[PDB]
């Protein structure tokens, strides 16, 4: 079976099945694909919506004439097939104009742009029905270290924060900002450049309940870290508002590879996190189909990304569910985890013989925490070996 | 000149020069040194003072009366010596017991006696005059998935901060924590794995103005990360209460190389952000001399530590100093990255047309940001080519 | 399920399932095992038989007596349980003689008492019955630049392998060598970094034919380096002499995860390749059971090893079978590479104007390789859903 | 200060200052500069010579008589400057045709192709007096591992160059040819990854001696290696037939900072190889001036690539002159690496009692290495502090 269905709240962004496969080193291999098409093409697949960045939807440069057009086709594609659209983003990374930053641009006129082209956006995403809409810094940063005072650019990222807080506060809209990090590429550093970096940046904005983080599978792997910690970390601060889905091979260049592809054991911790975690946004695919591909290649490509994502809901549900599975978690204590070390408070902690003076470190040092045996258990659920 | 003296505020921790020379795959090297010894070599190579774990100082498992010991022939020497005591840890990662953690360890009862083994060491580290009290969790952590709960380890972790908050709060003690970083080593992955992810972690804790960051050259550059970016969030943030200094040479096992060593470049930019900042704490080195070394190749590397820094910090000053450089940073607009975007608000902002439908997106565009230029300066400035 | 046999030639070295749990920050957590009692737990398991270092065996310092009663013990428990001794190596690393090298320490005395340790343990390999006797420079390298001359020590590195082979041509020996690569830890930079750097640095040594390589899984992963294709590498010279199998899960500290942990994808190409290659050499375990466990833990991850390649092992040759992966195959080509660009010579390919004067670019340019259909086949295959 | 002359060798790409700035994530912020008026700038800031990817020079396409008029411009630019051409080579990348690869591809007619359009440039290199001809397979890889077969794609590879080896042969060109390993991007996997495999690779060649590598900086630390113990191995096969020079900080995206940049130590340790060994081929720098630069800002870079290598070079120079360090050399035993371990054999080596039975171990593991004062004598000469 797994086939998606709407119900499964997989969606992709018009940038991705899109994108025509120009890299630093080589040309265009496929054709654009209208927007019209694409929406048509993921609701045959069982997507349940899309995405898109304004320069996507309508080319960077319309007149108000074409703008309308480009919006009335869309809107009339989404109506037809009954597909959502959760989220949009702006391209503030494309044009050269850009090529020092949005937000955090040095020049002050550049950093005014960003801000309008940003609020432009904002409202037509409403209006389609977004719920979430992110913030990729893709060029702020910097390739050397006195380009750019790190701490005054984080003056004017909480500047830029704080005044789309404002601005969607004053016409009453209902649409939260993810932040979503980067290590590097394009830029040599990145600003926020980890899920991290962004939730701690975020507790410094002007109404932090307003943001929270978009993470990608790809861009925590480019700096070595493990992915479901760093959402684990998000979901406990309650600030997972988008994930972003897609694999990715090790530090290097950002790949965009078909979810489940790149690291398959992280992709597993990943589901069986956000399933047993209870998340309900999207399941967005940030993905780019190889651009060795064909348009059919596009299309297989993207049917993996949902089929490697119900597979893996499956292995993860059928681990949890297992006996001896719930076993191996008891014998490796991860419910003396879940006990509070010292609700009894610090007066008792102290005053307890037990917790010092009588503990025997020995007889506890030498206590296995079986944790082999149940990672094998997890990779033989992976597998189907049970 | 380059001679470092008490008023430069350089420490060391007694496992530093004391690092016998064990790794992964090799004995010691060399012999152990009495802490006694090491206060009277450091003050004599014109150190400020020393930290410790409370293991280096008292062998573990001493009786009360061998602790008592410990403690007065160690702070005989400070008192001859002039030497101070900043900053002091526990060690929660030697001993098996700590196998899997100290505060986020999935039993119980070694939570518990990791708590009773740091607050006992706060009670140490106050009376010698330390300020600062640094944890590093290096067990928390995991080499397998199901191994760790992360959102109920973090739980715990919060916890147990929480019940240290409380502890010195009531004993109306002068210290506060720094929490220190790293993304894996000796565990898989560690919890709080960046500068980023520790930041907002303390964000959720009960009392967050007792906590702060204790970042470390070598552990951002584990994951690929820009330390110099990194601390300057740390101080935006008003979090940076410590920072240890050594050098790593790329993403790999961490190295400990002397100060300077590694990314030099990298050295260079976090001087000139340490001293433009202001940053008053201690100048720590957490460094071990290579296992290649003897005992004066030990102190060669010690004193190479200070040198390094005060050339780097001459350099940086020079820079900052020339009427070129102060004319290049005004050519690359780094005085208009200072002016707020739009302190007109946001109303102004919109209905300002030059922001945006009379914007001229190419003028702006075809404008150099002259960063390369700048970026030779500051290379010539670092190699005294000027 | 899955259950090894003496034919799939599955052995472990003395020093992975006896490895006590000492690591850089941490003490040992399990006793040391016996040499017997580890030859008997795995001949248990289904393990064909087991490698050694002299120092794993004979206790460093041991008199030729204490040698004897060692040997005698061990050859013991070999004889009772069938037990082979396919690969020995020398521990040229432990001892804080070779802190700087063995075969190119900068201290003359170093080299050559490197070399008698050596040649020692190459006379007991031979009569235990070992083909392949293993290199593994661990110290061979530096820290810094000025340290270590490379090309000297690429002499003297030549010149120890090729004094080796001298002395096992001389004995009449039908052993060979095998050098195995890790790019770093212990030193900061290993000599012979990579397969690659092994295979060019055989080439240069008298007998060539002497030797060959022992990559490792988490060595080249290590380096961020695919493992299958230095693998096909090493194939394609004819130099695959043994290889070692473990898990890493990216560029860090060298882990020794258990086979099938780290990038299970990764392991997947290797076992499909291996088999394919019909390889038929040891399918050595070099992996450390984690410290958090104890000895039934190291035992399971032991098991757990021989399990992963005997699944991977079912569901690459399910994969090669499948009518529709063979149809895929041809859809993408493969049989196309095979084929010779130009049997019939340069002057054929000159005078073909097909070839570059009539070949339309745009149509080769449009074909669609199906490569994302291909790897969704083998992603299906691998986790048994097909 | 630091002046380049035409003896120091310094050449550049067509396509280093004439990178128009287009990356995968944004669009060119430059004009595409004309070949002769690099020429004629270069020639200007004291570079001996400039290196062309055949579509540099002639737009992809381009009839028999474009081709003509473009030879012909291109030339007379040189003969009024007096530049040369030390170096050609093809563009087997940028088009869509070779998106699998160029002498690796799956489709035979696309490898035949590839093999012409490297013919029709080796014969215009050698009229243009390129000695040199650099073959650099962006193309050649995979993103996954069904879809190459790396054996018979490396039977391939061989094929394409021994029959350039053919060609080159029977029409008497004196050129030779030279590989250049790069890890990854744009392919997600790039067959002979790192120069040790390409030095393996060209072993296995009908005519090994016609081929030889060329490094690049930037892509060895793309994979975390040591490039000056690269350059050194290479150096020591007698292979280093060109260097590519550049800078990178760490492993992530191939940046090509100019030379200097990235790391400056291991940029030192480089020159002092180079210059050390006696390299007299060009010091080619292959970079791209950051997007963020007008053209003001390409030539203030492309310059700054020669004014860091002549102050590494006389840093370099001074640090092997002083008898300080002649001395610290002595002291850390580097001129007793250079002496042979056994010159008198293998038996003399047996037979020798002090090598094994009499050699006291312990002594011998307590002289220290002196390698921290003998690196800080480096890192001073490097900062002029000294
Ligand atoms: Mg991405
Ligand atoms: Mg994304
Ligand atoms: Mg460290
Ligand atoms: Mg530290
Ligand atoms: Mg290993
Ligand atoms: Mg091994
Ligand atoms: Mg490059
Ligand atoms: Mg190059
Ligand atoms: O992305
Ligand atoms: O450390
Ligand atoms: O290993
Ligand atoms: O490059």
């Amino acid at each position: 079976s797994y086939q998606p269905t709407p119900e499964d709240r997989f969606t992709f962004g018009l940038w991705t099945v899109g994108w025509q496969g120009r890299d630093p080193f080589g040309d265009a291999t496929r054709p654009a694909l209208d927007p019209v098409e694409t929406v048509q093409r993921l609701a045959e697949l069982g997507a349940h919506g899309v995405t898109f960045h304004d320069d996507d939807l309508i080319p960077f440069g319309s007149s108000d004439t074409e703008r309308e057009s480009h919006i009335k086709r869309f809107r009339q594609a989404l109506d037809a097939t009954g597909m959502t659209v959760p989220m949009a983003t702006t391209n503030l990374f494309t044009h050269p104009v850009f090529k020092d930053g949005g937000f955090t641009a040095n020049d002050r006129d550049v950093r005014r742009y960003a801000l309008r082209k940003t609020i432009r956006n904002i409202d037509l995403a409403v209006e389609l029905g977004a719920k979430t809409y992110v913030a990729w810094g893709g060029r702020e940063g910097a390739e050397s270290g006195a380009a750019k005072d790190v701490r005054v650019a984080l003056d004017r990222m909480k500047e830029a924060f704080d005044l789309l807080g404002e601005y969607v506060t004053s016409q009453g809209y209902d649409t939260r900002f993810a932040i979503e990090p980067k290590p590097n590429e394009p830029r040599g550093d990145i600003l926020l450049p980890t899920v991290g970096h962004a939730l701690a940046f975020i507790e410094r904005l002007e109404r932090p309940e307003l943001y929270g983080v978009n993470p990608e599978v790809g861009h925590e792997q480019m700096a070595g870290l493990n992915f479901p910690h760093g959402i684990a970390q998000a979901l406990w601060a309650g600030k997972l508002f988008h994930i972003d889905l897609n694999g990715q091979s090790g530090i290097k260049y950002d790949q965009d590879l078909r979810f489940g592809a790149g690291d398959l054991r992280a992709a597993f911790w990943l589901v069986d996190l956000l399933e047993s975690a209870g998340y309900e946004g999207p399941r967005h695919f940030d993905f780019k189909p190889p651009r060795t591909e064909d348009i059919d290649g596009v299309w297989a490509s993207a049917a993996g990304c949902m089929r490697n994502y119900l597979i893996l809901k499956e292995r993860a549900a059928a681990f949890r569910a297992d006996p001896e599975v719930q076993e191996a978690l008891r014998a490796s204590r991860l419910d003396e985890l879940a006990q509070p070390t010292a609700a009894d408070g610090v007066q008792e902690l102290l005053a307890d013989r037990t917790a010092f003076e009588d503990f025997d470190v020995d007889a506890a040092a030498a206590r296995g925490m079986a944790f082999e045996r149940l990672d094998q258990l997890a990779m033989d659920h992976l597998l189907g070996a049970r």
